[PDB]
């Protein structure tokens, strides 16, 4: 009863249905960003809507962290599939976060790695379980491990490639919760991400994001009400 | 009047630092801010970490926490514009990610939804850095800095921003995160950094030999800006 839940989304279709959820909502506008405070079903929570790419989910990042002082940072939203058993809708949480396109292997770093970090960031143990808990209880189609970020929108061909050959094991890739994690991570603060399928990051997952973005939303925004409820009581 | 500063390696704040005055240390998420005063001008100097994100996160930070009217981005940068030699001064006149690409969804390269393809840096902070360039009797080149969460080494990832980017003079790795934070919040920015390779395939070795000397060309470079700018 005196937790205070962060939970982060890039673009507007992403936030909306946790949004609309949050009871004696208020919006603090701020940095470009919008923030809204309130409670999700008696829980009391902050979601940032933060825009799209690193350096816009560092800068909401840093902003609620400063502003809201939230306990854990959940982040949420839609994820191009890598791993073979996802289909579109199915959830990915994370293990450990690592930039695809990080490179200062020049100076013996290892790849994805930026001087002064971790080679990878590491998503907190209880809220991983947690999160694993109401994948079961909803008897949904999930899997977890490594979800890698960039500011690029993955379409097939060599970006794909380049990714899968640095990170055989990768199982999605996107463009805002590694940095997520790189701030959490500066702040000392858990972070979990919790996202769901929009296409596979080929050829035509641009066409598939157009589809299904939708449905990797609801899904998405699904599993994070009830991780909410379950951090919060059980 | 109040003059940031943003540096990502220690040593390329070190100098700084040295000379800051009435001198305190604030220290957040990982990032170290020093306030105090230059030659008698009032700043406020971040170092930040290496790269957008790190920088992004710093520069959100100096804005929220000392509100300056101005950044500067100072440090080292991989030459591109062929006049470029180490040691030499490279001006934005604005800032752009070599590395961001959602053009499948129609934006141009480089830039990513909810922002201009690329930032402007400030006319009068451009102005008077040529100025102090001029009064100083240093070779400078203005124009287009790309910056990118990768160290250029020749080869393919230097044909790419090439290719992209033609007319870019310089790259880097934290320019543009920090020009895009200070988009948000309306702040005005320049980049005035020194040479310290020219990204090719030694460009490894050039910046473990020439580090500190673009370190000290861009911090005095900023100290004369940051006296040019308060006492004209
Ligand atoms: C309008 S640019 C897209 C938003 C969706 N977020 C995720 C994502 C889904 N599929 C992806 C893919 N194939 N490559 C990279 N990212 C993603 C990232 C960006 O905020
Ligand atoms: C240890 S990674 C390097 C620090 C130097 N800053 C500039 C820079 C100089 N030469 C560069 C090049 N060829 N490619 C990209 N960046 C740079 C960026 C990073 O903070
Ligand atoms: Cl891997
Ligand atoms: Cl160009």
């Amino acid at each position: 009863f005196s937790m205070k839940i962060g939970i982060i989304g890039a673009m507007e279709e992403e936030v909306t249905l946790l949004r609309d959820k949050i009871e004696n909502r208020q919006t603090i506008s701020l940095g470009g960003c919008e923030i809204y405070t309130g409670q999700l079903n008696g829980t009391e929570v902050a979601l940032l809507k933060s825009g799209i790419g690193k350096v816009a989910a560092a800068l909401g990042a840093t902003l609620l962290l400063e502003h809201c002082k939230p306990d854990v940072i959940i982040n949420t939203g839609s994820a191009g599939g890598l791993a073979p058993t996802l289909k579109v809708g199915d959830i990915v949480v994370s293990d450990e976060a690592r930039y695809h396109d990080a490179d200062v292997t020049a100076f013996g770093y290892e790849y994805g790695q930026l001087p002064g970090c971790p080679a990878g960031f590491k998503a907190d143990d209880k809220l991983i379980a947690a999160a694993e808990a109401c994948i079961a209880e909803l008897n949904l189609n999930a899997v977890r491990g490594l979800i890698v970020s960039g500011d690029a929108f993955i379409n097939g061909s060599v970006g794909l490639a380049k990714i899968r050959h640095n990170f055989p094991q990768a199982i999605a890739v996107e463009m805002e919760a590694t940095a997520i994690a790189h701030v959490c991570h500066n702040f000392n603060v858990p972070f979990v991400v919790v996202r769901a399928i929009s296409d596979v990051a080929d050829q035509q997952s641009h066409l598939s994001f157009d589809e299904f973005l939708a449905v990797a939303a609801k899904q998405s925004s699904l599993m994070v009400e009830s991780l909410v409820q379950k951090l919060a009581h059980g």
